[PDB]
């Protein structure tokens, strides 16, 4: 065992190494939506902007799990990586209902963490999620709705004027 | 009867008293509007943050007042701030309708006062409205209805294009 | 339903918009007294300025508890501000001992929510309240008790020097 | 009772003053620590400072939770700090192993203590441990854990030369 | 077919979706050999700090080859990424070697995705390979080769005190 | 014997180890008042600060004498720090009195140390006393003292008038 592993649970162990296979894949998923973005035929540089900002904050919390695995003791086992569900998105508005999605999975994900982590009465896991990850999770699906309403409201995805001004004035 | 007090009737201190409560109330709905615009189904930003200043600016006129009535040797007596009518404002267009009605309430309101002071031959306090509140009344009516021409021009609200354009470029 | 609503119970947004009155309600008993303190027959403009500052500071809790609620995707509902206790508040120290009850029935507020939400399993909600307002209470009644202290020990209300001086060099 | 004092549990208050007296202890020991490596048989200078800041932080821990005491309403009761178990700690890799062991006995008396304050429905105090604690103990005890592992590898207590290099390149 | 390709087959377009994966492959086992550094029982900060760096450019390669797969009109199709052969990379100088034959690895794909360029007449392609590769393959090669050669002949992975040394003087 | 041991005698050594718990205890007790006054019924806040800046100023001497200890070959023997007598102080000027009894035992405890330094004819120990703790004993009891004398004089402790006027003026 760990010299440092005080109050670790395995499973908790387990289930952040799962988490981190999580926010893994959540970045590769927004790398995909970005450059889907960049696409000739697509060709909505902001939104390619946003989706690449989201894969990099996701790359963030991967790392700062791996760095909590190692600071409680715990051993990082890492995943195959998955390829993301879509290789086209279709639309802006899909792409953001997409995201939307993720996050919600990933929150719920997070949820169960923490209720795990409360079960085993490991009070420094907890606060971490809490302090980390709960409420930028809130703050992310929060702008996906906004964003996701502004898009319905404008006439996307068939008003591609819509997409196009949505990626001026809010995405830029 | 206080120190400080001439040539202030009671009549003067009463109606300065309901106007601090249609003040704190005004303030009271322009709130309610703001957060109405916060909302992920809504999210128009800009429009909240105007009418989150419009209420900050109402809450102002309100200490104004108070401070007034400290000033003449009057008693201020606060009663209840009634919530405000409606908890949804279906639309931008729908709430600055709303606005500009509740502002030509409260100019209505303050125009009773001046007449009261007038009548009351208590040119300290006409002075006083008249300085503070009347030509900030009529600035605040004309732009309220500029803003409605606007949206009523563009197609709002059921071009929902309209409200988002508007929040982008007159109050973005 | 919201599309970002996530493990946010019904019974947690209800306790949250009774919350956000009850802020709103001692946002106008700080008022009620900051003014008071402001007649010319009390004069005392530190406790004055003091009261304001306690005033604005309760709006922003309810700002920021109105923020949540649409963060959650729950539905703000604005209910009367109900007029405070008392117009005339006697005293500076009658005045801070006030404050301190209200502070405590403030906080008694926060703990129930607190417990409701720990209840419900919804760790964002439990977090967000330790972090933005638990802390805040204890360092606001640890605050009035020991202005309510200082008063007492210095002499007053009787000794009228007792809350001149401590308007001047305490609250100055 | 103190007029601050609210849901704060009399068994909370006596695991506050033990940890008090228990972060004295640490301090009183890192101390012991730093002056055995400013012997002139000894002389590891960064040794000496590394555990003289160690001390430090441990009193810096205690005098918060002193000030929290105060905060809720509760009595500080001082109690003798006893003198470290050794006064030869007999090498560096030595002394790191009896800090790690400390600081894994202070992290698990922190752990009892949100175990309790869990148990009584107090959560400002969970929020303070959380907040204050927790993440600081597991900080420590890995830096520590990193300290043994490399002393360890670079061969020390048996070779001077590995703590001399120590000493000059990771704690300098 | 793309607007904008031009003298695009599409044997170069699968070999550079190939590249890709293997680039993100490379950074995954970048990323594993930093967080095997920055495990308490192996504690060399410098190696883990060198190591992320180096995902952090293989993460800057693959992005730059799906710019140019954008670029040219081709079609980007996202694999899985495959985890990393080990989870205990044993010693800094195992973790160099198997960088050393990561990087060679890479190089000889580099080298054969020019030689079907070359085949395809595709001088675009040639030269991006050339231009943001070849030579950054080369020079890495180079470091990793010199990294090697310096930890076996200071005595690693046997003398602890070889790494730890090499730890903070070459890669610090 | 320490390599650097020189005309360093075996009750020098003694009565050095001696001093030294003397002033921590000195600095315990002085912490001991400092939180007894930023207690929520006593609420003095510059006399908190004035007693925590004594504590630390105790705490420097102590750093001081054990640096002395190891710089003339001599043995650090740390003993348990004894509790102080009171945990309720009672009052300011009570505090101010306790704390120049304190401060005159420590002098006479340091006068014996230099007179058994002169009698063991050791003149780099008496000037070390002389140089950098007679003096400081001496203004801090003067100071003590006048503390004492103002408090007295302005109607301490029976009037709290008193010793808010003095926590203002003389320790603010
Ligand atoms: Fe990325
Ligand atoms: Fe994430
Ligand atoms: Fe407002
Ligand atoms: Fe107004
Ligand atoms: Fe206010
Ligand atoms: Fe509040
Ligand atoms: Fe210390
Ligand atoms: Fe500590
Ligand atoms: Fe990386
Ligand atoms: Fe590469
Ligand atoms: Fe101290
Ligand atoms: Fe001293």
């Amino acid at each position: 065992t760990s010299q440092v592993r005080q109050n670790y649970h395995q499973d908790s162990e387990a289930a952040i190494n799962r988490q981190i296979n999580l926010e893994l894949y959540a970045s590769y998923v927004y790398l995909s939506m970005s450059y889907y973005f960049d696409r000739d035929d697509v060709a909505l540089k902001n939104f390619a902007k946003y989706f690449l900002h989201q894969s990099h904050e996701e790359h963030e919390h991967a790392h700062k799990l791996m760095k909590l695995q190692n600071q409680r003791g715990g051993r990082i086992f890492l995943q195959d990586i998955k390829k993301p569900d879509c290789d086209d998105w279709e639309s802006g508005l899909n792409a953001m209902e997409c995201a939307l999605h993720l996050e919600k999975n990933v929150n719920q994900s997070l949820l169960e963490l923490h209720k795990l982590a409360t079960d085993k009465n490991d009070p420094h896991l907890c606060d971490f999620i809490e302090t980390h990850y709960l409420n930028e999770q809130v703050k992310a699906i929060k702008e996906l709705g906004d964003h996701v309403t502004n898009l319905r409201k404008m006439g996307a995805p068939e008003s591609g004027l819509a997409e196009y001004l949505f990626d001026k004035h809010t995405l830029g």
